[PDB]
Formats: C-alpha cells, structure tokens, sequence
C-alpha cells in the first residue's frame, strides 16, 4: 500500500467516526510519530482556524487536497449552508480525501473537484454555481500560487474582501507569489509566522566495533 492508504487506515482504526477533531488528531499523531507527510499540520492549522472564525466564509476554495487534512480542518468550522470546494489533480489522493471527509462526517459540506486547478478554475462559476469566493486556501505545487491567483482574478472569482491564505510562503517558499501580493495595491497582506509541521526527524549514530579480519 501507499503512505496515504496507511494514513487513512490509521484514521479508520483510531479516530472516532463523525468527529472531525478526532480525525485531525489521528493524522497529526501518525505523521508526527511514524511518517512525515505534507499536511499543513496542527500549528499552522490553529492559525487557519482563527482566520476562518474571524471571517466566517460561506464559500471557500482549496487548492490541493492531498489526504483531506486541511479540508477537514476548514469544513468543521463552517456555518450551516456554507461550502468548501477542493481541487486535487491526483486521483489516488482525491480518493483518500473523499474517504477522510466521509469518515469525519463532513461529506455534505465539501465537494472534491478532480483535476488541475488551471483547468478547473475557469469552470467554477458555471459548473459549481459560484459567484465570488469568500476565501481561498493555497497549498498546491508552489509554482502555481501566482498563476492561479491571476487566473482567479481573470475569471472574476475575487471580490473586495476575498481572503487568500497561502501555506509555505517561507519553506519550501513561494517567492514570486509573495513578492507579487506584497507589492500589489490590489492585496493587503499579513504574515503569520509558524513552523513546518512533522519536523521531529529521527536519526541516529551507529557504533561499529572492529573485531578483526
Ligand atoms: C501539500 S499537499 C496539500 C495538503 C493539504 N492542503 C492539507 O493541508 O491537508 C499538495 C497537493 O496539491 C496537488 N496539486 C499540485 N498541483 C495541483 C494543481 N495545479 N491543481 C490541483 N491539485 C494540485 C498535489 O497532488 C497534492 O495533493
Ligand atoms: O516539502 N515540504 O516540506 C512541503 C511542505 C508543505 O506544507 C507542502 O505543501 C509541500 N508541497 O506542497 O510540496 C511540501
Ligand atoms: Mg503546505
């Protein structure tokens, strides 16, 4: 099996069905202790929670679902009637995300869009009944943040007050995106400093005592 199947299995065997907080904790525990994985993680996740609670978005777009950690993190805080749309181009990952959402009981709040954001964004208004977005979470391949921001703007999906929230602007880094939005009068920016998750990296010394030939 894959790492992603192992994460899901761990959740199924250890988390409480229908309990999003339990699902999050199980993922964080497994990736902290057993296998590193590229979920946003609990430290930055707490910052996401605070931002979502401040703006109470009715319509959120996520770029990059992976195993569904951030989709569970965000969707659990949405008010009744609110929606998360999440784009994922890897169908194996999208399958895990759907199962993760099902297990957490959030499947009615979240819709998975299968495909590449650059192909899907222009289809949003028509196929998913979108006027403008209230919030966007960017966490896909880092070279796509700036071109997808420009594409969102072109497609008329941003309104005054739409909140973009971008992961990894330091590590691995998103230098073009970060320079662009900080420099542009079309964006007012705030930085929330944190730490990359799952960085308790096990290593060790081997002692090898020569016994002779
Ligand atoms: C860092 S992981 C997402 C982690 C997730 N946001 C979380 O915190 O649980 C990055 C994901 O973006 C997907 N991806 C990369 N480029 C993409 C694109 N252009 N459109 C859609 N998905 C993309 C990758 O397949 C991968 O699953
Ligand atoms: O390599 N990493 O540490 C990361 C961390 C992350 O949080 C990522 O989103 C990532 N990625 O999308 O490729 C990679
Ligand atoms: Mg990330």
């Amino acid at each position: 099996d894959t790492k992603e199947q192992r994460i899901l299995r761990y959740v199924q065997q250890n988390a409480k069905p229908g309990d999003p907080q339990s699902v999050l904790e199980a993922i964080d525990t497994y990736c902290t202790q057993k296998e590193w994985a590229m979920n946003v993680g609990d430290a930055k996740g707490q910052i996401m929670d605070a931002v979502i609670r401040e703006y109470s978005p009715s319509l959120v777009l996520e770029l990059g679902a992976y195993c569904g950690y951030s989709a569970v993190r965000m969707a659990r805080l949405l008010q009744p009637g609110a929606r998360l749309l999440t784009m994922e181009m890897n169908p194996d990952y999208a399958a895990i995300t759907q199962q993760m959402l099902n297990f957490a009981g959030l499947q009615d709040k979240v819709t998975i869009l299968n495909g590449a954001s650059q192909d899907l964004i222009p289809q949003l208004k028509k196929k998913y009944d979108v006027d403008t977005l209230d919030m966007v979470f960017l966490d896909h391949w880092k070279d796509r943040y700036l071109p997808d921001t420009l594409l969102l703007e072109k497609c008329g999906l941003l309104r005054k007050g739409t909140v973009l929230l971008a992961d990894n602007v330091i590590v691995p880094g998103t230098p073009d995106f970060l320079a662009y939005v900080r420099g542009s009068s079309s964006f007012e920016c705030t930085h929330y400093s944190s730490y990359l998750e799952y960085m308790k990296v096990v290593d060790g010394l081997e002692k090898a005592i020569y016994q002779g030939p």
